[PDB]
Parts: structure tokens; C-alpha cells; sequence
């Protein structure tokens, strides 16, 4: 029996190129977790109290999305690699500039799994593309999310009262077409 | 063991400067009540029945803080003071000028806790600084609140359609960001 | 009614020595949230489950401590800046280094609240020094907490089977002198 | 409608390397069940009560796997072939010794299905990848279970104080890292 280079029993050796990858998508959704605290804070600044509950999750879960690749690693016998956090963006003309830059960064996020993806095919590596396969799920079921709350908010058109209203659905926990 | 000014044993001595401060704080806390309440009346001559609601309660939370006081000034076995109470201000031109005042009445009364907890501080007392902490807890927390409905009422502009929305998420006891 | 720097209704203006120091409060209670995540790691990769689990939670709560600041800036109408986080330490010798930099880093959050605390007494900020009342407070149990974990792992003087009985209270939530 | 080998209904047919491949992993699971049990016998003989109840288990449940492959070529039409079954290793000259080997069968029942899994890649058989898609996770958390029971086993060193602690954590079911 072999051991990897975390020190643990070691399963299938992983290439480097993927491994690193991986390490690199793990920053990806760490950034995406400060982007999210950012917007809430931007929302809880403006009184959008759905919108800063709403954002406020969003930055948990990322956080935890993240914590599940770390396991990820740990599991397959491979360090990890905690890499500086980029401070985010913090400013925004409008609530519908914001929800276009969070559209954004799922859409990001996810295409930064596909590229691992990508790497784990190219690899041969099955355990990497059957783990990542759910998050890919959840990532449509993200896109499909963030794509709802940016076009309702875009469908208000800057009106104060219909953006009070998607406030107040957002604080309900109405956030997907259902 | 010595009496103090109100007959009970007296535990510690009081400046008479801050006897005074603490006194005259009680009458700003009275005064808030019937700002408030005056506020209550003006919400309800318009049919804003949830700011109506909202403002009863807080002419109501106003005047047991006050009392508060007054039970603290016995337990240091001090004389209270109950003074002569100025009407309120009862004419505003909007919701967004009504919400301006009442901000600024809260921020006031925090300032006034800021002034007698600076004498207890120069004199030493401090039981009265213990005693007013948990109390500026409290007001940090209203301040936020104050600035959240003021906030969402200036988001507003004016459109009587957000006003009705707001004036039923307070109804609903809606009236802080979460 | 005037508006603060982040654009709310202002109580009281804030010294920019104090918000910059919070500013970087926040910083630090991020980094020890990462830097607890990199210690869950480091102790999941020895298969000390249990430590791997208390580190887990702690970084969660550090991330929560982190973003309660956020809301007290939000809450004093100030602007929050996010900023860049440094990569964690990721490599100890032994878990009692780890429990060492643990405590140290316990210690150092404390003495950042601390460094706040002092600016904000000389700037007779009375609404900061009561929102750090009982954080402090929480430090007193953290310390005494980590203390308590340190001890009882340099008890153990590098024994493997006094480890794991230590690593099965903490996997049992006995962390703490009760 | 054809008839597939076995005799059902042929949704579509199957290459007979596909089939020949999937009928000798199943013979690789039936030979890890015995195997375990072997393994659990030998933990029974020196009174490992903990660690003879977890393998007791995994040989039940390697046979269970086994079993759901025998299924899908029944669902597939497909002929199953029951193959000899040799003798498991028996003898070990230590539980940490013992503990490699349940190791590396994980991993090579693993590097079974991923040959599985190749082949139907090349076959287009895509019945056949989201069939094994599920399998490759349970096995990523096997061999994450398995090497934290390495692992752990390991740590102690062969004290007996510290197998004894581990083997009353196999009891209680305490056989992850949660
Ligand atoms: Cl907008
Ligand atoms: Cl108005
Ligand atoms: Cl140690
Ligand atoms: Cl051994
Ligand atoms: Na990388
Ligand atoms: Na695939
Ligand atoms: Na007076
Ligand atoms: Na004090
Ligand atoms: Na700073
Ligand atoms: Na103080
Ligand atoms: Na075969
Ligand atoms: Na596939």
C-alpha cells in the first residue's frame, strides 16, 4: 500500500495538473463566498432585507460547496492548498447590476467545474467526474436560480415598489420559479 | 448604615450632577413616548394602519424604558423627579419627514445616554455605566431599525403604492432587516 | 438627518482611525476562520476525526463572529471594506504545535478586539466598547476552552493512545473543562 | 422485438467483452465478501470484537453489491455466469497488516469497475456508465472509510491499549471520520 502525498493510504495516484486544478477551483468558490457576503452587505446597505438574507445564504453555502471539494482531496489522499482570497467587488449602480455580476459568478463557478471536468476526462480519472457530476446538477439548478431572480429583477425596471415587492419574496424564501 | 435622599439604605452616594442627568434622561425618554404616540396619530389619520401599529408599540416600549429609570434611581435609593412633559411635534408634511424625526428622536435619545454615562464615568459610578450598557445595547439595535424604515420609506420616493406595501409589512411586525 | 458613508441614516459619526480598525478586526476573524479550516484539514488527514470535526465548527463560528462585525458597521451606517485574505498556515509537526498555534491564534483574536476596544474609549465611542462587551466575553471561554484542548494534548506528551481517547471526547463534543 | 441471451426482451445488446468483463468484476465483489470474512474471522480469533463485527458486515454488504450487478444483467438481458470462487487469504501477522489488505481490495474492487467503466466508454454503452456512475461514489467513500481505518490503526502502533480503543469505536459503529 502506497501513500499519498497528504500522507493517507493511497487509492489511485492523482495528476498533478488536476490536482492543482482542483485546488484552484476550491479558491473559486471561496471567492464566490466573499462575492455573496459583499452583495448582502451592498443589499443590507440599500434596506433590500431579502436580498441580504438571500445573499447572506448564498455565501454560506458556497463556503460549504468549497468545504466539500476540501474533502474531496482529503479523500482521494491529495493536499490541499489554501490560496489567498482576492478582496471582492464591492460596489454597484443598481440591484439589477448586482444580480447580473451574481449571475455571473455562478455561471463562472460553474465553468471553472467544467474545466476540471475537462482535465479529470482527459485523465481517465472516474472518481473525479462521478464526484463532480451532482455539483454540476446543482450548479444548472444555481443557473436556472440566478437566472430567475436577475430577469424578475430586471423585469421591475428600477420601479422602487416592484423591487420592495421581490424584497419581501426573497424574505419569504421565494426564490425559484417552483 | 446611612439613608439616602429617597429614605431607603443607601448602598453608594450619587453626584448630584449625575442625579440630575439621569433625571432629566427620564423626561427625554417621556418625551419619546408621546412623540411617538403623536406619530401613531398622524399615521393613523392618513390610513397607514401599520406605522399607526408600529408607533403605538413604540410609545409603549418608550415609556417602560422610562420607568426603568425610575426604578433604578430607587434602587440607588435616589429621589425621582417626574417633570413637566412638553407637547410633542405633531404636523409633518410626509411619511419620509414623520420617519426623519423619528430617527433623530431615537440617535437623541441615545445621545443623551451617551452624555449621562460620560458623568458616570468621571464620577466613577459604576453601577450607573453597568446599568446604562445593556441599554445602549438596545439602542444600537433601534438605531438600525430606525434607519431601515426611514430608509425603505425614502426608497419609496413618495409612490403611494410602496408606501402601502411597507405599510403592511409592518402591520405584519415586519420592521427590521432580519 | 444626515447620511453616514455607506449611505444610511447616520446616529453618529465614527472616528475613521476606529473604522479602519474594525475593518481589519474583520480580516483577522476571517483569517482565523481559514486558519481553523487548514487545522480541520491537518487533523483529518491523520484520521483525528474528532479534532478534524471540533476544527470544522470553529471555523464556521469564526466566519459568523466575522460577518456579526459586518453588521455592526452596516448597523453605524459605516462601510464595510472586504479585504484580501492571506493563505493560512497549513503545516505543523505535531498536533500539540497545532493546539499551540491554535491558542496563540485565539489569544491574538482577542488582542485585536482589544486594540479596538482601547481606540474606541479614547474616541468615547460608548456604542463600540458595548457591542465588544460580550465578544470579549466570548474570548474569555475561547481561551480558557483552548487552554483547556492544549493542556490535555500536552498531557498527553505525543502518546498515540491518549490522543485518540482525546480525539473521541471531542468527537463527542467534550471540549471543554464543564 | 429480439431475445437477449438470457431470454428477455432485448433493449440492446451488449458487447460480449462488456459482458465478460462485468461478469468477472462480480466475481471480484463475491471474492472481496469471503475475503472480509476471512478478515473477520481473524479479528474473532483474538477477541477484536469490534473490528470482527465491522468486517462481519462488509462481507454481507460486498455480497449485496455483487448481487445488484447480477441484477443488471438480468435488466440487460444478458446471461449471468456464476464463476469459482478462490480461497480468501486467511493468515495476517498483525492487524495493521490485515488492515493494508482490506485496503488495497477496496481500492482494486475499484480499479475493477473502473475497467468496467472504460470498456463501456469505448462501447458507447451509456446503460452501462450511469449504472456504475453511483457504484464509483460508494467506492470513493469506501476507500475514504478504509483509509481512515488504516490510518487509525496505524497511528497506534501496535499498542494494544490504543487497538483496544479502536476496536470498542468499530462496536459502537464509529467507523468514519464523519
Ligand atoms: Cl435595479
Ligand atoms: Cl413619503
Ligand atoms: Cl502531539
Ligand atoms: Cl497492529
Ligand atoms: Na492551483
Ligand atoms: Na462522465
Ligand atoms: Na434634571
Ligand atoms: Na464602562
Ligand atoms: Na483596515
Ligand atoms: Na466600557
Ligand atoms: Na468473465
Ligand atoms: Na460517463
Amino acid at each position: 500500500v502506497a501513500q499519498g502525498p497528504n500522507g493517507r493510504a493511497l487509492a489511485e495516484s492523482m495528476n498533478p495538473d488536476l490536482l492543482s486544478a482542483i485546488q484552484q477551483h476550491i479558491s473559486i468558490e471561496r471567492y464566490a463566498s466573499v462575492t455573496y457576503l459583499a452583495m448582502s452587505i451592498w443589499c443590507a446597505e440599500r434596506e433590500l432585507a431579502g436580498f441580504y438574507q438571500f445573499f447572506d445564504g448564498e455565501a454560506k453555502a458556497e463556503q460549504s460547496h468549497a468545504v466539500h471539494f476540501t474533502q474531496y482531496l482529503i479523500a482521494r489522499s491529495q493536499s490541499n492548498d489554501l490560496q489567498t482570497l482576492d478582496a471582492p467587488r464591492q460596489n454597484w449602480d443598481s440591484l439589477a447590476s448586482l444580480m447580473a455580476t451574481a449571475f455571473q459568478m455562478e455561471a463562472d463557478t460553474t465553468s471553472s467545474i467544467q474545466s476540471v471536468y475537462a482535465l479529470a476526462e482527459r485523465n481517465s480519472d472516474t472518481r473525479t467526474t462521478v464526484f463532480l457530476d451532482p455539483l454540476i446538477e446543482a450548479q444548472i439548478q444555481s443557473e436556472d436560480q440566478f437566472a430567475y431572480l436577475l430577469g424578475r429583477v430586471k423585469f421591475a425596471n428600477g420601479d422602487p415598489t416592484a423591487l420592495l415587492v421581490i424584497d419581501n419574496e426573497l424574505r419569504a424564501g421565494q426564490t425559484q420559479r417552483g
